[PDB]
């Protein structure tokens, strides 16, 4: 049932940015550290019961010399092919989401499902500096350089640089997509790299953290609350939100210049409607936000049609 | 709650066959050799706290993987040597380093150090994450005994003991290790791997009889394992994960404990099932005793606190 | 956590059939009532954002002159093509499962997702004879002739005769698939018709009703318990179970001659492992049951690979 | 715990009517179709362990030639007797509610507990046009002519026609009572027929649908939400509410001319206070709404004393 | 869903009695203390919206000089009348259950709904000896003399002695009825007094306490477990069970010689089927137990017909 | 998660007092009845495994000639020592809370953990006048004279008089502390007696009863709601609240003149923030309220440090 701001209110909700003075400098330096790592991608054939598609396990080196992976599925016909980098949900990847990746290739897209560090797969070489609450949301939260998603965002940009380098891929028809965590990486990737032509984000996560901890009624935003319960020093809370600000979609959305499509369910308790309208309302670009009254944080049928139409129009 | 596991008559007879591989002993010898190669380089710094008669410090030391471990150390404000305790905390259950409990132990007469478990209540963990895993620490690096989360943790426990006994104010002959659940497992593991501790006190120890635990536990965190197999369905992965887990399973380490041990179990415990705790207990061959509480689960058990204090006082304080 | 019989007990679980002496006759009669209704199918183009596949809304007349419907998607290329009749779960059809029907066509199969009477769509002309518990499980439960699933099973048989007639369909490479209620429809269709070549049923429902009501921990089997609570006459419980025997998979499984592939998660509280093992253990045909210890009533990734390999082997071959 | 509009806000809550321009015609027309079916009621002796009262099984024909039934209990003494038609809750009728009907007869009332189509009993010859969410709330919801409650409301009116025709019944002393779904049938019956002298409705359901789906926290209003999730077409939502408007109490309330007593508990999560206050505020007749701060959707002891005193005053005496 | 022993097993379940050597002596002593208190009952008319029944608020003095009360409804017609004393469930009495009391009177029974000390009503003079767990279950549990149900059981006996003295009541046609706690009071009263002719007990409580605490999944048997958690002395648990044995139906049942009708739902999580079968299997009288697979601790429609037929046969239309 | 009034609004929440005109005389009368009971305290050595502390079982007579008890632990060194009377939570006392009591003595305070009547221990001689909801909240709620907390508050005052008379106790350095129920007792004790030097109360209970029953989401305030459901006479509700007003912290807080430290967790569903801010805002003394956004009704680690520093400052050093 409804629980967040009213719809009239959500449409006008646009929280002041929390980005620090050194926000762009942090990302410039981060992208430069990523650049210092040679990608050295590898592609190995992977048997799968499907006709018309060739499946591979793709790997590449990213920030911190971490070996990143995921399945890459390509239409079995001569290219150049339109492509997609699909990002998965938080702790929501089973067997690398291989079936859905294959189905995307069947729709006509060379598709790579980047597995998020320590989650669905992929190596995470970044150290754990100290205590944090159960989960990945607060790993390294006391510094923008050590935070879990610094490496993850850089991995998303690297996935795009790798896919763009493949001869069978048309660099002008690449899209990034995903839901919740996947939606945020899609948006973070587009804000950080001009490689992607379009972005589709279902109820994006990692947005408007300061309101999120006070409105969400389910994990994983609440990991932050759990963290502050275990580390009570007021300075810790201050520092954590400062760290979080560098990865917040309301601060990154301004850099997105790609046509963008988003979705939000009004009864979503995991990624509150307000947090998602906040990210949306910070985008200055070709955009559309589809609103579903009776849906939450789940697969939304009607949106799947919208998403397919949007991608087809821009990439097919 | 209500009874759910094997009957009490059956629990007393439950001694599951050991799952230790033929290189179980060599893996630990090797692991300890690697630990030995890291110089402790302990640091101590004064920490203010509103208590009279006890001095508190923040203690740090280097361990396996060149990881900096930390925790609060409280000492009676009187002339030593003092008997000591290394206390280990529960899974994801440390708040502000457990400082109030550590100080209380020092008021009882013990120089106490609450080792903070890597990335949970504190302490650095330099071990990389080799691949995907389920939410939590239970399956981090589970595909190899060399990379498994608890490898470094077990070593940090042993290192804590080596650091504490080197203190001049500590009576090396009167050190005890205590803890509940994850904490009780670390206490038993430290005792199996080190002759330093004199006594062991473990409240419903975790990390025991993993193969039964995944089929009987009804609450987290043993179930992170089940969650890991859901996300990684290759049969070989389940076989490999349990092989890794055997090197850290209390039913395989317990037989190495030579110290008088005090344990407790609540019969309605859904987190560390009675059967899993009796299994660890039944594999010990040492001066021992298991206190059974019919009406308690995974929580503070008042009657056992008295047993615990009387036990530590008997073997250490007095 | 684990809750049903132990794996070793499940493997041998084969409850005695509950079928009455007029069981074969009942279906014979029921199929004759169906044959009396001319299919008169209609096809209409339905736009969908995908390349290489053509979508349609198909309808046809079935038992009780009920108009049955569903989406039908065809690979956009030279046929004939192998085909699949996909059956959806109990009250689990959203927008006719159009997105999944289209994906089956992309895999190379002319696919029709029959919408079950009153659930995902389709008309149900059968009258409600008296009171029943909320839901479809007990509608008309006091007579094999008026029971909800009679019309449904027949509709599934009729779907096969319609698909079979399509010029772009290879009538010799047709499969029936579904999970739970859908898995039961697949097995029942293959038991009542020789049209399907192979069957895939994920944790089938409508199996071993008498044990089901004593072991399920969630809906919908419990609708039967709910019905007995509201209608306490002992003779009602007796009649109710007599009616259900005509639709129980443990009594229909023996007629299946097509190779079959099934799945079961051992922590499934909707279609308990024992009830699924009962249906499987009554099949006498080339069969295989994939067992997943850590899964329940849900999508099982590893079984999707098995499923795709199986259909490819027997159909797309 | 409190969750809806505050009490002072609730007393002032009067949502704008959603009745379409042809609201009145639709009902005059439905009532005409009902009149075409001859009631032809049957009464059969039904044994029950009670002195002073005689019980029967009453049946009659109604809208769509549906055979409606329920128990009829009468005071074992010379009439004319005052009478009551009691309507039951959604999916809440156990063994016809006989015990309560017998108790009402003991209080001096010839009582008939009409059983709602397919729920507590009674036949529903209405066909299911297409797909809908589990339950009766959305059956035939895409059209006012096919909607589940059309036949039910008409059965309610026919119930009154049948009872008043009985010789042992004082046609001038007939009341209609019920809780939730029953509170709504009693209000609808009164709105559609001038047969009842008074109305008692405990927290009536089927009221202010548009707000109900946004405030209800438990079933069954939420079946409408479930329906919209499964049939996403925006015009379907529009169509569904237009259909529902014809049966909504906020639109029927204005036709009730009988003295009316109602009740509402402030923590009711099934029939939210605002939806009940909505119905009450559209009533223009001798009325009274009893508010109970600490009660929910349940038997309210203090209101039973009110309901008995109210019926005693207007009917018995 | 099912959870206890198999029906086959339940029928055979008859736990050995826990009664102490002084079980009978304790009850003799308690009844004698009751006798020392003069009933001094009062009757005040009570307005109610019903025709053909007169209602009163009845009060009387009992054990510990406690004033017990409850509604007493009488059919408005010349008697004598058969009668019923109705006992209510644990913490489950709303406005004295007056509506059900009136209806019983409408079925032809002079009915008294005894309110249980401190719950639905009635005063309770017994002091609280010491700490106990939230609720009435462990109040005064360290001694049979101070235990909460000692006063309540005696109150049920006094109720029968008071109702029987009424002119409009046929003393040879009185029944005791109730569900759970109330079904327990019914049985206990019949065991302690020969005043009632028959007994109707829906899924009776306070039975087989030692098994109860290990099988029950909901309150209030679990208040005992709560009590042990807060008072860990092993000797406290030993004494608690000794105290409870004096009020346990498995020990009292043997004293009942009145025709008795009982009911149990197989999914009852409050009064486990085994605990109810234990009570039933210890009765040696004309008895019947109706078993209902699909019901739990709740109103069972089918058993209401059974209950009404049983009361009619033994009370309204006989003796 | 957050649910009450926002922090800005909580800071200014000060409900109008509900104290009756006879409020002061009621307490004066009560205190005098307590005075007529001679304390006749007893001390008994109690063995416990701890060095540096001697423990005893202390008992004393109080209001209504009830024998109150609890553990008393004293530093094993020459005194006088500062002292604390510790009050426990509602139904939350296990084995007299002896481990915490001993720990306070190790921190340097002669500590007495009073067991509250019938809960953690202690005899309660007051008679139950009639029916009430499960629990202690509504026992004797129909009269200020018979209400459960009357004997309890007096018991607390008597505790202070006994401990202060001990020759090893420095009567000028005594503190009262406790959480929830224990916090209300510490406050009430300080309001009725000038013996305590300071007060520490974690999320105090028994405060702003009229709002509490409309905002609490868990037990035990809801016992009052339960009470009203079982006793529906409007006058009973009126009387219940008049009785409660004599024990409500918003009315007693004005009498506290001791430095006071309080705490509250913003997600506390047992003692809602507004009810605790209500109590705080009525104090006119040296006071501080520590606010913890991410904590509820539980041990707050950060507050323990504040607590210990505050006690050390006023009592130890
Ligand atoms: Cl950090
Ligand atoms: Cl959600
Ligand atoms: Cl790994
Ligand atoms: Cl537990
Ligand atoms: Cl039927
Ligand atoms: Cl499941
Ligand atoms: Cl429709
Ligand atoms: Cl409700
Ligand atoms: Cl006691
Ligand atoms: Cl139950
Ligand atoms: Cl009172
Ligand atoms: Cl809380």
């Amino acid at each position: 049932q409804l629980f967040d701001l009213s719809l009239e209110e959500l449409k006008k909700y646009k929280p002041k940015k929390t980005a620090r003075p050194d926000f762009s400098d942090f990302w410039k330096k981060s992208l430069e550290e990523l650049r210092q790592v040679e990608a050295e991608p590898t592609l190995e054939s992977y048997d799968y019961p499907v006709k018309g598609v060739k499946v591979y396990r793709l790997t590449y080196q990213s920030f911190g010399h971490s070996k990143i992976e995921g399945f890459y599925a390509v239409p079995d016909q001569t290219g150049p092919h339109p492509a997609l980098v699909r990002f998965h949900g938080y702790n929501a990847s089973y067997d690398g989401g291989i079936h859905d990746i294959v189905n995307w290739a069947l729709h006509g897209y060379a598709t790579f499902g980047m597995l998020v560090r320590g989650q669905g797969g992929s190596e995470d070489t970044s150290v754990t500096p100290g205590g944090h609450a159960l989960g990945w949301m607060t790993k390294g939260i006391l510094s923008k350089d050590t935070y879990y998603y610094r490496g993850v965002y850089l991995d998303a940009v690297r996935a795009l640089e790798v896919i763009q380098s493949f001869p069978e891929v048309d660099e002008h028809r690449i899209g990034v997509i995903g839901g919740s965590q996947g939606g945020a990486l899609a948006i973070a990737a587009a804000a950080l790299s001009d490689i992607p032509k379009v972005v589709v984000a279902d109820y994006p996560y990692l947005s408007n953290f300061e309101r999120a901890v006070d409105v969400a009624l389910e994990q994983p935003y609440l990991e932050i609350n759990s963290y502050f319960r275990r580390n009570s020093d007021p300075k810790v809370e201050e520092k954590a939100f400062e760290t979080l600000s560098y990865f917040d979609l309301i601060n990154l959305a301004g850099w997105v210049k790609q046509p963008t499509l988003m979705a939000i369910g009004l009864i979503d308790k995991i990624t509150p409607p307000s947090t998602v309208f906040a990210a949306y309302n910070h985008l200055e670009t070709d955009k559309d936000l589809k609103v579903y009254r009776y849906f939450g944080h789940e697969f939304i049928p009607a949106f799947q049609t919208e998403k397919l139409s949007f991608l087809q129009k821009h990439l097919l």
